[PDB]
DNA sequence: CGGCATACG
DNA sequence: GCCG
């Protein structure tokens, strides 16, 4: 079992749910207490979890694997011993992760925000309702959509937005093209949002796009909220339903076409498994990834990929499918 | 011990 | 919290 998660495959469904989603909530709950070593160490030790070809039976059985020390193993043995660890039952009905859960859930509120109306007293939606006036606009529509947010996006939604993002995107630029990436890439049936890569085959045909696109959708009646020269959008958007419709989240970004494998690679995802295949590439083979390159710092030099499967190549590492990439 | 991913809105 |  090597120590990175991009240097494994990591299915979307794997043999140990129960016990990587018991580490999850110990990594979740570092992040709300600002501790992001220990919720990475966390993350990764439910990674490896879900990287084995069989179930956890025996506490034996994490001899020698990566990032299980004495805190991980003891929360599998509890949850192997007894169906339950005391710890992680105490943060689950905890006050202080019920409300930081509730909070950073919005649209518009992460970890310090949520803390600080935390340390303010602030315990419930109607709590912020009540006082609207400490909401930046993001927030009071994270707020005012919150209940629909929460519902899953359905794989049978994704298709529909596709085709409504595909025609405006066609008449802000004839020729440009829209990809599908995020969680539903890598074969999830169900997001929180949905997310889109958009670029154009002529180097330099993409710039400006992203107003025009939103322009165009706003001028249609689809946007619920948006921010609005940029290249990332992060909306709401009205999705039709039987009778109604519904809020849901979709992000757009534009990339130059040189550019196109390696925003493909980075907005793929998982995070988790962005966070590693960053620190392998840094560490491992001092070379600096991102959404945009893949740079060389002493010969000052950019990596030219024409694919994925490029990147892999030069990091020297297996190719993954998006599929395998659910770290 | 230091390190823990990344850049745009 | 764990790795190197
Ligand atoms: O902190 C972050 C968040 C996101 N991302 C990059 O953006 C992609 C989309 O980020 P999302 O938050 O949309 O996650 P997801 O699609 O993987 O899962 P859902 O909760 O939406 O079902 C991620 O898969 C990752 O590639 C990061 O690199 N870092
Ligand atoms: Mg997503
Ligand atoms: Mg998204
Ligand atoms: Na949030």
């Amino acid at each position: 079992m090597p120590a990175y998660a991009c240097q494994r495959p990591t299915p979307l469904t794997h043999h140990n749910t129960g016990l990587s989603e018991a580490l999850e909530i110990l990594a979740e709950a570092a992040g709300f207490e600002g501790s992001e070593g220990r919720l990475l160490t966390f993350c990764r030790a439910a990674s490896v979890l879900k990287a084995l070809p069989s179930p956890v039976t025996t506490l034996s059985q994490l001899q020698g694997l990566p990032h299980f020390g004495e805190h991980s193993s003891r929360v599998v043995q509890e949850l192997l011993e007894h169906g339950v660890c005391e710890e992680v039952e105490r943060v689950r009905r905890s006050e202080r992760y019920q409300t930081m859960k509730l909070f950073t859930q919005i649209f518009g509120v992460g970890v310090k925000t949520a803390d600080r109306w935390y340390r303010e007293g602030l315990r419930t939606l109607d709590d912020l309702r009540e006082q609207p006036q400490k909401l930046t606009q993001q927030q009071k529509a994270g707020l005012q959509h919150h209940q629909d947010l929460s519902t899953p996006v359905l794989r049978s939604d994704v298709d529909a937005l596709q085709q409504v993002v595909e025609e405006a995107v066609g008449q802000a630029l004839p020729g440009a093209t829209v990809t599908l990436t995020g969680g539903f890439r890598r074969g999830k049936l169900q997001g929180h949002d949905v997310d889109f890569l958009i670029t154009h085959p002529k180097e330099g045909q993409e710039a400006g796009l992203l107003p025009r696109v939103m322009c165009r959708l706003q001028d249609q009646g689809l946007i619920l909220y948006h921010q609005h020269a940029f290249e990332r959008s992060f909306c709401i958007f009205r999705l039709p339903q039987p009778g109604s419709w519904k809020a849901v989240r979709v992000d757009l970004v534009v990339a130059p076409v040189s550019q196109f494998p390696f925003a493909l690679l980075a907005w793929t995802g998982s995070k988790l498994f962005q966070r590693e295949l960053r620190r392998f590439s840094r560490k491992e083979k001092g070379l600096w990834l991102n959404s945009h390159g893949l740079f060389d710092p002493e010969q000052k030099t950019f990596f030219q990929a024409a694919s994925e499967e490029d990147i892999f190549r030069h990091l020297g590492l297996e190719y993954l499918p998006p599929e395998q990439r659910n770290a």
